């Protein structure tokens, strides 16, 4: 029944939202959909994987807030296996290298690479965080798909077929389905596209030591029976003095503010009066999720690292149903797995078949990659499709299609009287991360602390001390990388020297 | 508690399912989460409009399914004013006109038009109206905004800004939010570029005497007390044997079968057990409404009339409110009003000002466009922005955004276990329309007879006979339209 805030959704952000309530001293009530914790974060257990996160896994620098949160509860971190050779496999053949890029040898193609990746930064610079719709080509850069961003940038198929797989992997949708302001604005936020992509250095380098899932497991073990599984809410009312919030399995709960710490879309699921304003009415039918099945195939060594690869293959091509792959194996060296994303349409085309003939299709992709055998021969199988869940609607994270981030950006942690909102969505650095779940559930909180008259405005927004744990090193380029031309741009440098 | 068949939803499309299920016998009990039936159309009354639809109002020949289940519950239709010029406000000017489309001049600009409009129909003709992803070019049309395509064909300005009002007025969204395989597809189905637009001879032909609100309400003066108001479904169960569909305001239901008569991204709205399949789990998110403000302002008298003008207005550019207006006076030549829409971004800008201020906005553009101060001069006002409603979503339907009818679409009306699909959305005639919500009703419930086997499969989709009171004129075109060349083929020729 009562209490001062009833927190809806016990992912990361909502049980951080929690925590830090609790820590105030008011009583929170946290009503979960599921008869877990974790959300889009899972860790299973079994005695063939020992524990294996099937959702949100990796961490890195520049995360500072979950890296804390998950320090303050007992969790550490292991370095995802780097050692060895990268692979890159493009049109059936296999090019090992080091360091975080695929080389690129010829030079017209050298030129028209290094000129993407530096204008998706460029572009990115002129989008603010905390407000993308005020880029000022905001209009224009949200008409247009990042299949037509790529369509005018890119002068060779090479550079296009890269970027393109870097959409799908970075946001499990297809190039033409989204935004090109938002993607823009989605590699900004995480701090530009080296930090993204990177392993080493970046948003892959690491994991937690037993899953990510204990972070929203250990906060349940401290709020106690402040937690309910199995209360999917189904209704919001918010016209009497305390508001109303009812669940599904026909409780109801009573408090003076509620966060909502679910996928924006997820809104739907619940009734609303006074119905909500026009704007986020048609919003939450706006915000779809990507696609994306998470697979990880066991096998009784880590082969690959004896052939000096560390296990992270960047796969072209339309045949091969995973585009990336990292090493999983356990920082022990046991339990040896290769981790791989099957990204947008093949999740879509690939979930009709059975989990042994994804298996299959696998194994032999990477027998295939890594010039292995020993990749036929699995030892156990693990996989989750996202797509099929009803309380996340997909992964990792909510895309917005062209023209939407402009009309309705603004609306997305707009308090509605005395909902408020957190959700990895509403971040401001690391949006779609557990990283941005920590973000937005602290600051709902904290939103709620000042409303409530125990804190002032500008305690709102709190900026994160850096890890000691895990230091970043700053982003760097060369001079080459920053003043060679474009191909259109050597073009004109020829029609000029010809005149 | 018991029945045979749950419908969800008391729009055209769950009534007409429910009186077609009900007159074969069956125990139909309707789901309905407003205070009223309707839905996306709605009457009002009161003494200064005497009545007025606010949503779904406009039906023509072709559409042979509403105008009979109409003539069946006792309605009639009157013309919609079309005796006078049209009139297309281009750059601050008026150019009146008679003929269905605004002539052009340029003979650069006319091939480009020409060609624009027998382009959309061209394309069209490679769409199957049962399964647009089925389309030769289904991935390539699928993959571009309807602003890409026009970029590609318009080769002037002047095509570029008419086609982009059609398509906002058509969809009531911008060209850069739709996939290009999906408009192309709604154009075709509803028989092409001419019938969609078209008054005389086309969907704006008519309206019904006394509103299209009629239609949702003589169907529940017929079923009585098998409709239930202010039941929001909250909750399906298919796990058990007989199907349980539980309210917000806590009833529960139980049947053979349910129909869902929502717009697709509405049935996020229930939590359903067991989940959804994953196609249609993620679909329902993927299918946004578009936006619109539908305004009626009264005069006194029909003014414009006396100038020779009937009251259709296309109106160009970003600073007009309103992009097309009709007469709205009854038949009876009182109650004089013009209705206009306000479409897309401009229905989530103007939202923010009063009503007041909106009446105002309006007068003074139809001032200018009629050229007659009594514009300025309203007697009454009425709007409704259906951007605000939690049961509908958006109007007049549902728009696929790049790349999700040929991902998606084969789901929209795949039956799970005893759930069947009905609302317009999945018409394969006029879809988006009054009409539609009739076809897939019918149709919606013609499954549930066969799962039930009381008729044979092949008669699942049926036929309708021609309105004998709104008959079809054939769509027409000349030599020249046919095979004079596009502004590229010309230049290719020279
Ligand atoms: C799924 C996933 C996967 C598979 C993977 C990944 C991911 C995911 N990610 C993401 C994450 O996870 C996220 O972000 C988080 O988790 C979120 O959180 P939040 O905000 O809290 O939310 P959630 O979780 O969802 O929660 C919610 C809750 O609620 C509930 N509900 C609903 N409804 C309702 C409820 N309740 C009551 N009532 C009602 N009505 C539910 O149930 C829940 O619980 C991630 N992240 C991170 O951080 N990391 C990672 O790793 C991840 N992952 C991913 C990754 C990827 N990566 C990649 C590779 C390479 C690359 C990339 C990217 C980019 C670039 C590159 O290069
Ligand atoms: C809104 C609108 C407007 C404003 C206008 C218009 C429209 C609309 N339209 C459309 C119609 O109306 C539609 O289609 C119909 O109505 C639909 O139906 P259905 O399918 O049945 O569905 P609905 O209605 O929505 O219903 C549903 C129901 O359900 C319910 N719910 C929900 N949720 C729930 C429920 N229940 C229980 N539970 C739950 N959960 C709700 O509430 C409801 O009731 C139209 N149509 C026609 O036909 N006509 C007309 O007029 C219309 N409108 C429009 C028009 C326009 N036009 C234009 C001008 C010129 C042009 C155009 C177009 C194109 C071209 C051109 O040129």
């Amino acid at each position: 029944n009562k209490c001062d805030v009833v927190v809806v959704g016990g992912g990361i952000s909502g049980m951080a939202a929690a925590k830090l309530l609790h820590d105030s001293g008011l009583n929170v009530v946290v009503l979960e959909a599921r008869d877990r914790v974790g959300g889009r974060t899972y860790t299973l257990r079994n005695q063939k994987v020992k524990y294996v996160d099937l959702g949100g896994s990796y961490v890195g620098p520049t995360q500072n807030r979950i890296l804390r949160l998950a320090k303050e509860l007992g969790l550490e971190t292991y370095k995802v296996n780097e050692v060895e050779r990268l692979i890159h496999h493009v049109k059936g053949k296999s090019y090992p290298f080091r360091g975080p890029f695929p080389p690129v040898w010829n030079p017209i193609t050298y030129l028209d690479h290094n000129n993407f990746w530096r204008t998706m930064d460029d572009m990115g610079r002129e989008i603010p965080s905390d407000a993308p719709w005020k880029a000022p080509l905001a209009e224009e850069w949200d008409n247009m798909t990042m299949k037509e961003l790529l369509d005018k940038l890119c002068w060779t198929e090479s550079a296009k077929q890269l970027a393109t797989l870097f959409v799908n992997l970075c946001v499990t949708a297809e190039t033409h389905e989204v935004s090109a302001l938002w993607f823009l604005w989605y590699v900004k936020q995480c701090g530009g596209t080296t930090r993204i992509i990177s392993t080493t250095n970046g948003g892959q380098e690491r994991k937690f030591v037993g899953g990510s899932g204990q972070v929203s497991e250990r906060i349940m073990d401290l709020l106690g029976d402040r937690v309910k599984l199995e209360r999917p809410v189904i209704y919001i009312d918010q016209t009497r003095e305390n508001v109303l919030v009812e669940t599904l399995n026909h409780e109801m709960y009573e408090a003076k503010y509620v966060i909502s710490a679910i996928p924006p879309t997820l809104g739907m699921k619940i009734h609303f009066n006074p119905p909500l304003p026009m704007m986020r009415n048609q919003m939450i039918t706006r915000v779809p999720l990507g696609s994306v099945i998470k697979c990880i195939v066991y096998y009784k060594e880590p082969f690959w690292r004896k052939k000096d690869y560390c296990g992270t293959m960047i796969i072209d091509g339309e045949e091969a149903p995973v585009a990336y792959t990292l090493d999983d194996t356990k920082p022990e060296g046991n339990y040896a797995a290769i981790m791989g994303f099957i990204l947008a349409h093949k999740a879509r085309k690939l979930a009709r078949l059975t989990k042994e003939e994804r298996l299959k299709k696998l194994c032999e992709l990477y027998a295939k990659v890594l010039g292995s055998l020993e990749a036929l021969e699995p030892v156990h199988y693990e996989e989750k499709n996202w797509c099929e869940e009803q309380y996340s609607g997909g992964c990792y994270t909510t895309y917005f299609p062209p023209g939407i981030l402009t009309q309705y950006g603004r609306v997305l942690r707009q308090p509605v009287d005395r909902i408020y909102f957190a959700g990895t969505e509403t971040a401001t650095h690391w949006s779609g991360y557990m990283e941005g779940a920590v973000e937005a559930g602290e600051r709902a909180a904290r939103e709620i602390l000042h409303a409530m008259g125990k804190i002032p405005e500008d305690e709102i927004w709190q900026s994160e001390p850096e890890s000691v744990d895990v230091p970043a090193q700053p982003i760097t380029t060369t001079f080459l990388e920053r003043h060679l031309p474009s191909v259109p741009g050597l073009l004109r440098l020829i029609g000029l020297t010809t005149i």
